[PDB]
C-alpha cells in the first residue's frame, strides 16, 4: 500500500528501492516507504516562497490562535490517530500518551503564544538596555524568525508526539517545518500531516513530509535553516559532520539514546510508602511504550543492604506484567514496533550479559514468533565501577539494569556515569539529600523527578516530557535542548541586539521603551478603545504636593506605621535624614493621578509589572506622572458571548519637581476592543 | 478619597454593577498597602528600605 | 481627597506659587463647610431643613 | 467629622427616623463639595479663581 509524501504542496510518492513497514503485533507489511526521485530542492523552494512569508506575515498571537485550531481540528478526530498507532504494537493508555500528549503540546503552546508573545511579527525579549548617560543611544535584544526551513528527523518512538513537539515551536517560532519520521511507524505520521493539510487552518508551505530517505535535502539547506535530530548516535553523529550543516553553519539539535537512571537514597526504608512508590516508578517507567521511550530508567541504584529487596520486589511486581496482543483483556505490556528492534534489543542485552548478571527473564527472546515481543528484564551488575558495558550501551526496550551503592557517595558517581543523560530520578523524603543530588547529578541530566509521597499524587511521571520543561541532555543523551517553554520557540528565530535611539528603537519594536517621542492627542489615553491606542500615547498628569498629612494618613490608613514614614527620631538616625513619603503612597496617589474616573474602554487594572523607588518622596516635595502606552496585545475573545479586549500596557513614570524619575514602574490593564473577530 | 483614584468600580453603585464584578470591589492598591500594614514591623530592626516588588497580579476581586 | 477637588491652587506648590494667591490656599467649599461646621448647633432643636444659600462671594483667601 | 456639622439629620439615627426626610441624609454642602469634586479639573488651566456661587437650592434629600 502506497504511503506517500506531502511535498511541494501535492501528496508525492517515490519510485525506487522501497523500505517497507511491518505490522507490529502480527508481522505482515501492510505499508511500504519510497521516497527516489522526489524533488527535495523544489519542496525546499516551495517551502521557503509559499510558506515562510505566509507564517511570517502572521503574528504571534494569530499563530497561537492557529496552533489552537490545529489541536481542536486534531483532538476532534483522534480515534484514527489511536486506529494507526495499535499498528505499532502501543496499548490504549501506551498511545493515549503518544495522542494525547502531542495535542496538549498544541494547546500548551498556543496557550504560551497567548499569554507572553506580542501581537507583532518581531518579539523584544529585553525591556531596554541604557548604553548611555544622556540617554539618546541604548539598545534591545530582538528576536525575527528565520526566513528558512526547519528540517525535523524524528524517531520511531512518538510519531505524533514527537513530531508534533518539535512542530509546535517551529510554527509558533515562524517557520515552516519539513518532518522526517523514521521509517518504521511513518503511517501515523502521515495521518498527522494529513489531518493538519486536509482543514484550511495553515499555510500552504507551512509543513512538508518525507516518508523514506531525504537523499538530498541537507546538501540544499541555506544558512537560514535548521536541523533538528532524535535517534541513534551513529546516525545523527553523521549527520552533524555533513559538509552543507558545517559549511554553511546551520544549528543542528540532536537527541541520542541515553542511559537514564533512578538512584534510591539511603534514607528509604522497606516499611515506607517511599519505597512502594520506588518500585511502582521503575515498573512503570520500564513498562510503559514497551521500554520505547527515550525518558525511560536504564539504570537503577539502590543501596547495597536494599539490593535483595528491591530486585525481589521488582520481580513480584513485574512477573504480573502480561505482554501480549493490546486488543484483549489483561494485557498490560504492548511489543516492540519491528522484528529488527527485537533483534537490537536482544544483541544489546547480549552485549550488557558479557559483563553482568541475570535476575529475570533476559536474552531469552523468540525472535520467530509472529509479533515482536519482548519480555521485562531485569538485569544485575555487581560490580558498577568496573564494568564500563554498564555505562556505555542501552538496550532499548524493557530492559534496565540494576546495580548497588555505597551511602550516597558512589551513587551521585553512578548517576553521573551515564556519560550526560536525559532523564533521571531520586527517590527520597530527605531535601539535604535531594540538595546533594541536584548539587553532582544535575551536570549530566536535563530532568530530574525528585519524587517522594507528596509528589506521586498528582505527578505527570517520568515517561511524559512536559512541554514548558527542557526535554533535553548533554553528551550521550545529544546536547541539544527542546520544549523549555518559550525557549524552544528561540531555536527558530535570530537574537539580534539592535541599537539606536530610543525614538527609533520604539518605531522599530512597536513598543515605547523608555525615552522615545511622545503623541500627546489633548484627551484623555484611558478613554481610548484598543485599536486607536498606539505605543507612545502619553499623557501629563497634573501635580501633587506630598506633605506631612499624606503621610499621617497614608500610614494612619494602610496602617504601615514604618520607622522612616512616622518617627523624627529614628529617620534622622537612619539613610533617609528624614521621614519619607510611604513608596505605595506614591503608588497610590500616581494611580489618583492618572486613572480616569469615567466609565470607558479600560475594564480592569489586575496588574503590576516591576516597581522600583529610586529616590525617596518628602514632605513639600511636589509629584508629577507621567503615563504613557507601551504595548497593546489584543486577545483572540475565544468564544462569541465574551467582549472584545486586550491587555494594554502602560509604563508609568512619575517625577517630582527636580524632574528626577521617583518610582518608575509598569502596569498591565485591560482595555476592550471596539471590533472582534470570532 | 486619600489615593485620588475615583475608579467607577470602586466609587459608582451602578457602573459596577454593570461590570464584570457585578458590584463596587476593593481597590487593589489599597489591598496592598493593607496588606503592608499588616506585615511591616513598626519598629527599628535590620529592614532598612522597601524599593521594589516583583510581580503583582490581582487575581481575585475583594469586596 | 474628600471632596475630591485636587485643585491647582490648593493641591500644587508648583503652580500656586505661580499663579495670583502665591502660595496654595484652603479651598472655599472648606470655608463654608467650617463655617457651618461652627455655628450650627448639633441637638435637636426648631431649625428642621437647611436647603439654602443666597450669595456666595469669596473675596480673600484662607492659608 | 471634618466639617464639625454633627447635625442631627446627618449624625442621629434616632431623631433622624422622627424628622422629615425619615432618615439621616447626606449633607447638602458635601453634595456641594463632591459636585466640584467631580467637575473641576486638577490641572492649570484658564480657570484662575472660583469666588462665587449664585442661587443653591437643595431640593430633594440625598441617602
Amino acid at each position: 500500500q502506497q504511503l506517500a509524501s506531502f511535498l511541494s504542496g501535492t501528496w508525492q510518492s517515490g519510485r525506487g528501492r522501497s523500505r517497507l513497514i511491518h505490522h507490529a503485533i502480527s508481522g505482515e507489511a501492510l505499508w511500504e516507504v519510497t521516497s527516489e526521485g522526489l524533488d527535495m530542492a523544489a519542496a525546499r523552494q516551495f517551502a521557503i516562497e509559499k510558506g515562510a512569508p505566509a507564517l511570517r506575515a502572521m503574528t504571534f498571537i494569530e499563530r497561537a490562535a492557529m496552533l489552537k485550531a490545529v489541536a481542536k481540528h486534531l483532538l476532534s478526530e483522534k480515534e484514527r490517530f489511536y486506529a494507526l498507532s495499535a499498528q505499532t504494537g502501543a496499548t490504549r493508555a501506551d498511545s493515549w500518551v503518544d495522542i494525547e500528549g502531542g495535542i496538549g503540546t498544541l494547546f500548551t503552546y498556543a496557550s504560551l503564544g497567548s499569554r507572553e508573545l506580542p501581537d507583532d511579527t518581531l518579539w523584544p525579549e529585553d525591556e531596554l538596555i541604557p548604553l548611555s548617560k544622556e540617554g539618546g543611544f541604548a539598545a534591545r535584544h530582538l528576536l525575527t524568525s528565520k526566513s528558512g526551513v526547519a528540517v525535523h528527523i524524528n524517531a520511531f518512538n512518538f510519531p505524533c508526539w514527537g513530531m508534533l513537539e518539535k512542530l509546535a515551536p517551529t510554527w509558533l517560532g515562524g517557520m515552516p517545518a519539513i518532518i522526517k519520521p523514521a521509517t518504521a511507524t511513518a503511517q501515523l505520521t502521515q495521518a498527522m500531516v494529513k489531518s493538519i493539510v486536509d482543514s484550511g487552518l495553515v499555510p500552504e508551505g507551512a509543513i512538508s513530509l518525507i516518508c523514506g530517505s531525504a537523499g538530498d535535502l541537507l546538501d540544499h539547506l541555506d544558512s537560514q535553516d535548521v536541523v533538528t535530530f532524535t535517534g541513534s548516535a551513529a546516525t545523527g553523529q553523521m549527520l552533524r559532520v555533513q559538509p552543507n550543516i558545517v559549511a554553511k553553519s546551520i544549528p543542528f539539535t540532536m537527541e541520542a539514546d541515553s542511559l537514564n537512571c533512578c538512584v534510591l537514597g539511603e534514607d528509604v526504608t522497606p516499611d515506607q510508602p517511599e519505597f512502594a512508590l520506588f518500585i511502582r516508578e521503575v515498573v512503570r517507567e520500564m513498562t510503559t511504550k514497551a521500554g520505547q521511550k527515550c525518558t525511560a530508567i536504564r539504570r537503577i541504584i539502590v543501596p547495597q543492604a536494599l539490593v535483595n529487596a528491591v530486585s525481589d520486589a521488582l520481580v513480584a511486581r513485574l512477573q504480573k506484567v502480561v505482554v501480549g496482543d493490546p486488543a484483549q483483556e489483561g494485557v498490560k505490556m504492548g511489543a516492540l514496533v519491528n522484528a529488527e528492534q527485537r533483534a537490537d534489543v536482544q544483541e544489546k542485552v547480549n552485549i550488557l550479559l558479557a559483563a553482568g548478571c541475570e535476575i529475570r527473564l533476559g536474552g531469552q527472546a523468540d525472535l520467530s514468533a509472529a509479533g515482536a515481543f519482548f519480555p521485562p528484564t531485569l538485569l544485575y551488575c555487581p560490580q558498577p565501577d568496573e564494568t564500563p558495558a554498564v555505562h556505555a550501551t542501552e538496550a532499548f526496550g524493557p530492559v534496565a539494569t540494576l546495580m548497588p551503592a555505597q551511602n550516597q557517595r558512589h551513587a551521585l558517581q553512578l548517576a553521573c556515569a551515564g556519560g550526560g543523560s536525559l532523564a533521571g530520578t531520586l527517590v527520597t523524603a530527605d531535601p539535604q539529600i535531594a540538595r546533594q543530588f541536584i548539587a553532582d547529578a544535575a551536570r549530566t541530566h536535563g530532568r530530574i523527578q525528585i519524587l517522594n509521597e507528596e509528589s506521586a499524587k498528582e505527578s505527570t511521571g517520568h515517561g511524559s516530557p512536559l512541554p514548558q520543561l527542557v526535554h533535553g541532555g548533554p553528551g550521550r543523551a545529544g546536547g541539544g535542548e527542546e520544549l523549555g517553554g518559550l525557549r524552544a520557540v528561540k531555536h527558530y528565530m535570530q537574537r539580534t541586539a539592535v541599537q539606536g535611539s530610543p525614538t527609533m528603537l520604539a518605531a522599530i519594536s512597536k513598543q515605547w521603551v523608555r525615552g522615545a517621542k511622545v503623541e500627546e492627542d489633548r484627551i484623555h489615553p484611558f478613554r481610548k478603545y484598543f485599536e486607536e491606542l498606539q505605543p507612545g500615547d502619553s499623557l501629563l498628569t497634573p501635580r501633587r504636593t506630598m506633605t506631612e498629612a499624606d503621610i499621617v494618613n497614608f500610614a494612619c490608613l494602610s496602617g504601615d506605621h514604618f520607622y522612616a514614614h512616622m518617627d523624627k527620631i529614628a529617620a534622622a538616625e537612619s539613610i533617609f535624614g528624614e521621614r519619607v513619603v510611604h513608596g505605595y503612597f506614591v503608588l497610590s496617589a500616581a494611580a489618583g493621578l492618572f486613572v480616569d474616573a469615567g466609565v470607558g474602554p479600560v475594564i480592569a487594572n489586575y496588574g503590576l509589572e516591576s516597581l522600583r523607588f529610586i529616590e525617596p518622596v518628602k514632605p513639600g516635595d511636589t509629584i508629577q506622572v507621567r503615563l504613557t502606552c507601551k504595548r497593546k496585545t489584543l486577545k483572540k475573545q475565544r468564544s462569541a458571548e465574551e467582549k472584545p479586549t486586550g491587555v494594554v500596557e502602560w509604563a508609568v513614570e512619575v517625577f517630582n519637581q527636580h524632574q528626577t524619575p521617583v518610582a518608575l514602574y509598569s502596569i498591565l490593564t485591560l482595555v476592550a476592543r471596539q471590533h472582534g473577530d470570532f
